[PDB]
């Protein structure tokens, strides 16, 4: 995260840390806890991953100095990425992670609520992204779990800024016109959270954009309530 500022424990109690065990354990994704066995991320994460059985996700987490060889964490049964995705730039780039073992819910680890279809036409003017990524575009993953509040961008003025890419509607962009806040290397697969009548929604997954927090260049999220339909199909399956 670009311009933001440590979180405390158990501000963003959805967002969980997905990390490689090949070549060497490290982080390589965000992701969203949205069901006792679903974590929601994006697709692009998987780029190269040809086995579930090096992943590894982590919830309850603030700094990930707290992971150590002892720490718990949540096997993956099957990685399930939208299969009309082919880039991020593209759009599709969503993926649910069906966990080995059950969440178990409390103060540290708790779902977050999908976008209503009939919350389609509300404007979010509280959305914050959350992340263990970069601080600037030639830097490293942070310890601490960092948070920036974002303003939700129009498709139109959107479009406007990506000259040359096609922005859908199923896809969301967030930023300043100045730069300054935004996800960067790291972040992807992450929430990009809003606040709600005082309930939480997830309503993006942190994508692409070109460099970090630049004037401008407003951050591309995947439009989360353009999927609920296919996450219940992936998720509700007889
Ligand atoms: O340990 C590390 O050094 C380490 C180093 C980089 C990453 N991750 C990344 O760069 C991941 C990549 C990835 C992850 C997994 C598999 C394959 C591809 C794809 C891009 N991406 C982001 O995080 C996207 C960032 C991004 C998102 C928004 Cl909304 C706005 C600006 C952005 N940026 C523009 N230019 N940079 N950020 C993770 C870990």
């Amino acid at each position: 995260i670009v311009g933001g500022t440590a979180s405390v424990r158990g501000e963003w109690p959805w967002q969980v840390t997905l990390h490689t065990t090949s070549p060497t354990q490290r982080h390589l994704c965000g992701g969203s806890i949205i069901g006792n066995q679903w974590i929601l991320t994006a697709a692009h994460c998987f780029y190269g991953v040809e086995s579930p059985k090096i992943l590894r996700v982590y919830s309850g987490i603030l700094n990930q100095s707290e992971i150590k060889e002892d720490t718990s964490f949540f096997g993956v049964q099957e990685i399930i990425i939208h299969d009309q995705y082919k880039m991020a730039e593209s759009g599709y780039d969503i993926a649910l992670l069906k966990l080995e073992t059950t969440v178990g819910y409390g103060d540290s680890q708790r779902p977050i609520c999908l976008p209503s279809k009939g919350d389609r036409n509300v404007i979010y003017t509280d959305c914050w992204v959350t992340g263990w990524g970069y601080r600037k575009l030639r830097d490293k993953i942070q310890n601490t779990l960092q948070k920036a509040k974002i303003p939700l961008v129009t498709n139109e003025e959107c479009q406007k800024r990506y000259r040359g890419h096609k922005i859908t509607h199923k896809m969301i962009c967030a930023g300043y016109r100045e730069g300054g806040k935004d996800a960067c290397k790291g972040d992807s697969g992450g929430p990009l959270s809003c606040k709600h009548n005082e309930v939480w929604h997830l309503v993006g997954i942190t994508s692409w954009g070109e460099g970090c927090a630049q004037r401008e260049r407003p951050g591309v999220y995947t439009n989360v309530v353009e999927y609920v339909d296919w996450i219940l199909e992936k998720t509700q399956a007889v």
